[PDB]
C-alpha cells in the first residue's frame, strides 16, 4: 500500500539524450535512429529570437554549424531540416539503445513523465500532468530545452513533450515531437499568458479513490448525486466536466472500493462546498488532480 | 524555475535490477559486477516465516536451489553467504551495466529515490525520506521486496535501501545494502510497531530557505536564538532537534542568501509557537519536510 507520485523508469530514454550546441547556444536533443529531434530555436542568437524567421535563419545554417555529443563521442551531422518547431538533425550513425517508440499528441489532464536533462546529461525525472490550458508545471533550469516527456507501455517509449519555454507565472510550455505547441504559444523571445486553468476533476476523483484504498475516509458521506447537479456544482468551481466516459473509467476503482463514482461525487460536491476544515487528504492540504485513473489502478492494484 | 519532488534518473540501476527465485517464492535481486543481494526472506517456507532460523535454513540451501534471472535469462549461481538480512549470490558473470557504485547507511531526514521492481523489472520510481523513526512512506505491493533506494552524485550511485516490509500502519520499513535494518524491525513474519514519528527539522529549514529564494519570505524576523533553546523548543512540538552536521549543510543556503541558520531557526520558532495566521509559504499552508538542503541547492541553482 501507500500513495506516491511515480514516474516511469527513465532508462530507456536516458540512453538517447545528447547535446545540441549552436553557436552559443546549448541544449538537449533525442536521438533515435539515426535522427537527433531538438528545439528548432537552438539556431537563434538572442537578437533573432525576438521575432525570428526560422526558415530563413535554417537555410543559412549548414551540416557543420551544428555540433552533437553523444556522451564523450561527438556524433557528424549529415543533413537536417524543420518540422514545426522541432529541429532533424540527421546524424551518419544509429543509436544503439533506441527503444521501441511512437510519437504521440497528448490530451489535457494525461500525465507523463519528464526527464530533465542539462547539456545531453539526464538530471531528474518526475511526474507532470497536461493542464486544461495546455501547460505543464515542471522543473526546469537553464539549458533544459529539448528536456522530454514520455510514457512507457510494455517496451515502447510514448514520447509526448519536448520543452521549449516558462512563462512569467513560472509555469511551462512545449511542444509534441511533431514541433507543434500544446496551447496558444509561440516559439518567440516573449512574455505570454495562458489561458485561465480549471482542475482536473476525473483525476481527482481518482485520487479520492486512492486515498480510501489507503485508509483515508473522513471526507465520505452516505449521499449521492446525479452526474448532472455534480457538473453544475463542480463547474460553478472551475473544475472540468466529468463525462460518462469519464466515470466508466473510474469503474475499477468503483469496484475495488466499493463506492460508486456518483457516490465519491457528492463527497467532492461536500469538500468544494465545506473546504477541508484543517484536515487532510494522502498528506495534501489540497485538492490533488494530476493523478490519472490509470495511475492510480496501476499503483493500487 | 518550479519546485517538485524529484526522482534522479534510474537508467543506472535499472541495468541492475534481476529476479531471485527459491521454491515458488520470487523477489528482487540487484546485480552489481558478480554478487546479486537480495532480502534473505526469500528462503524462507511460509511456515518458516512466524520465527526463521534463517542460519539453519541457510544451511540447508546450495547453490543450485536459487534461480537468479535477468530478464528470462538465467545466470548461474556459484557461491552463497549471508550478511545480517541480505542473501549475497555470487553468479558467473559479471555486469556489464554495473555502474561506479557504493553502499551507504543514511541519516534519517535524508531523501532518496526508490525503483520499485516487480520479478526483476521496474515499474516506477519516486522519492520518498526516511523518517526519524526509521520508516518510509513508499508506495509498494506485493512482490515488491527487493526493490532499493539510492542517489546518484556525478556517475556514481549510492545504495542506501532495500526494501523488506510493511508495517501494520501501511508505512514500510528495510535494511542497508549490508542487511542491517533501519530502526528495530526485524525480518519475521510478525506484526511491528514504529515509535511516534517527528518533523525533519533540518528539512523544514531548508525549504524556508528555497521560500526565500524565491522571494517568499514574510516570516523572517529580527530575532536570533542558540542552538540548544532551539532543539528544546522544537522537542515540543514534535520536532526533530538540529545536530551540528544540519548546521552544517544548510550553510550554503545561508550563505546564499545571507540569513544565519540560527536567524531561521528563530523564525521557523515563532511558526511553530504562534502558527501561520493564514499565511502561506510557496504556496503551501504546511510546513514541507522531505526536501532537504541538498534537494534545494539543486532544484534552486
Ligand atoms: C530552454 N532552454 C529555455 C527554457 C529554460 S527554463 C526557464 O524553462 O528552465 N527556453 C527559453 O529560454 C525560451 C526560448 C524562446 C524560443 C522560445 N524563452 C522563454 O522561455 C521565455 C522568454 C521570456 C520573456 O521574454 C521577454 C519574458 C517572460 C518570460 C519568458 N520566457
Ligand atoms: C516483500 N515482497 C513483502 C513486502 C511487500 S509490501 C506489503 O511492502 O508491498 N514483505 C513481506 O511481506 C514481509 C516479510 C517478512 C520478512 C519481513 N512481511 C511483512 O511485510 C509483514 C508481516 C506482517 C504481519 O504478520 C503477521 C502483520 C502485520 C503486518 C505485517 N507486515
Amino acid at each position: 500500500s501507500g500513495f506516491r507520485k511515480m514516474a516511469f523508469p527513465s532508462g530507456k530514454v536516458e540512453g538517447c539524450m545528447v547535446q545540441v550546441t549552436c553557436g552559443t547556444t546549448t541544449l538537449n536533443g533525442l536521438w533515435l535512429d539515426d535522427v537527433v529531434y531538438c528545439p528548432r530555436h537552438v539556431i537563434c542568437t538572442s537578437e533573432d529570437m525576438l521575432n525570428p524567421n526560422y526558415e530563413d535563419l535554417l537555410i543559412r545554417k549548414s551540416n557543420h554549424n551544428f555540433l552533437v555529443q553523444a556522451g564523450n563521442v561527438q556524433l557528424r551531422v549529415i543533413g537536417h531540416s524543420m518540422q514545426n518547431c522541432v529541429l532533424k538533425l540527421k546524424v551518419d550513425t544509429a543509436n544503439p539503445k533506441t527503444p521501441k517508440y511512437k510519437f504521440v499528441r497528448i490530451q489535457p489532464g494525461q500525465t507523463f513523465s519528464v526527464l530533465a536533462c542539462y547539456n545531453g546529461s539526464p538530471s531528474g525525472v518526475y511526474q507532470c500532468a497536461m493542464r486544461p490550458n495546455f501547460t505543464i508545471k515542471g522543473s526546469f533550469l537553464n539549458g533544459s530545452c529539448g528536456s522530454v516527456g514520455f510514457n512507457i507501455d510494455y517496451d515502447c517509449v510514448s514520447f509526448c513533450y519536448m520543452h521549449h519555454m516558462e512563462l512569467p507565472t513560472g509555469v511551462h510550455a512545449g511542444t509534441d515531437l511533431e514541433g507543434n505547441f500544446y496551447g496558444p504559444f509561440v516559439d518567440r523571445q516573449t512574455a505570454q499568458a495562458a489561458g485561465t486553468d480549471t482542475t482536473i476533476t476525473v483525476n481527482v476523483l481518482a485520487w479520492l479513490y486512492a486515498a480510501v484504498i489507503n485508509g483515508d475516509r473522513w471526507f465520505l458521506n452516505r449521499f449521492t448525486t446525479t452526474l448532472n447537479d455534480f457538473n453544475l456544482v463542480a463547474m460553478k468551481y472551475n473544475y472540468e466536466p466529468l463525462t460518462q466516459d469519464h466515470v466508466d473509467i473510474l469503474g475499477p476503482l468503483s469496484a475495488q472500493t466499493g463506492i460508486a463514482v456518483l457516490d465519491m461525487c457528492a463527497s467532492l460536491k461536500e469538500l468544494l462546498q465545506n473546504g477541508m476544515n484543517g484536515r487532510t487528504i494522502l498528506g495534501s492540504a489540497l485538492l490533488e488532480d494530476e493523478f490519472t485513473p490509470f495511475d492510480v489502478v496501476r499503483q493500487c492494484s
